[PDB]
């Protein structure tokens, strides 16, 4: 079939561009630009709530990647400042994200960049788990290696990347979901950095839940949000009990 390997860019997604099968109108992501790392990475992945990898070509000096276009965009764009989403949708894409990262970590693989610009929608609002750039592998051959390297997005990294000279990987992701569910339903991020010195990270830790941003926030998903963010990741609560928690099989409906 003539001209099906064609592509037109017809516009910037973030450098990310849409572009637009010449035959068929097909959509997809391709990501022009470490790289082998980060190819071989994507080259493992295959699930449902993960951005999918059709391919990669490199054209002299340009590496062109061919990712899965979500036509939903960022859920950072379904946040509304100051007031977050409908405690519904948040709970609907929490589950999904959870998905993505049981999947990521039952492979051995680590994100290590968890926020709301990194997690796209696609047409029927499933949530996919984008941008693999900062992402490693934590176990291989069945044998787990401790982190070290500062990787993340300050707001959204555990306690532990910025106190401890290594630390285990799964924890990490974990803290950075408890964050995105904050903004989620509060629509702001609760502190700059989790530090001591950071005031608002200290208000939490003395549990001063009447202050913002956990004053909008419902007792049984904020009884959750206590679990994930615990500042010592071995008491953290982990994904088997976080599917166990009361709030994440709340039935709910708008
Ligand atoms: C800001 O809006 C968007 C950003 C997007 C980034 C996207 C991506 C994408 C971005 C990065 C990756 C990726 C990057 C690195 C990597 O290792 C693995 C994956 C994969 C996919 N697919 N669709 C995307 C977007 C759609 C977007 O919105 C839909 C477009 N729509 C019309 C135009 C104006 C904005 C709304």
């Amino acid at each position: 079939v003539p001209f099906v390997e064609d592509w037109d860019l017809v516009q910037t997604l973030g450098e990310v561009q849409l572009a637009v099968n010449r035959v068929t109108e097909e959509a997809v992501a391709v990501k022009i630009v470490n790289i082998k790392k980060e190819i071989c990475i994507n080259k493992m992945l295959n699930h449902e709530n993960v951005v999918k990898f059709y391919g990669h070509r490199r054209e002299g000096n340009i590496q062109y990647l061919f990712l899965e276009y979500c036509s939903g965009g960022e859920l950072f764009d379904r946040i509304e400042p100051d007031i977050g989403m409908p405690e519904p949708d948040a709970q609907r894409f929490f589950h999904q994200l959870m998905a993505g990262v049981v999947y990521l970590h039952g492979i051995g693989i680590t994100h290590r960049d968890i926020k709301p610009e990194n997690l796209l929608l696609d047409e029927r609002d499933n949530l996919k788990i984008s941008d693999f750039g900062l992402a490693t592998v934590f176990r291989y051959n069945n044998r787990e290696r401790l982190l070290n390297k500062m990787c993340g997005t300050l707001p959204y990294v555990a306690p532990e990347l910025l106190k401890r000279r290594e630390f285990h990987a799964e924890p990490v992701d974990v803290w950075s979901c408890g964050i995105v569910l904050t903004a989620m339903l509060a629509g702001e991020l609760p502190w700059d950095q989790p530090s001591d010195s950071c005031q608002e990270y200290s208000d939490w830790k003395e549990k001063k839940t009447y202050l913002n941003p956990w004053k909008k926030i419902d007792s049984a998903p904020l009884a959750l949000l206590h679990k994930i963010l615990v500042e010592n990741p071995s008491a953290r609560i982990t994904i088997p009990d976080i599917k166990k928690d009361r709030w994440y099989n709340k039935p709910l409906k708008k």
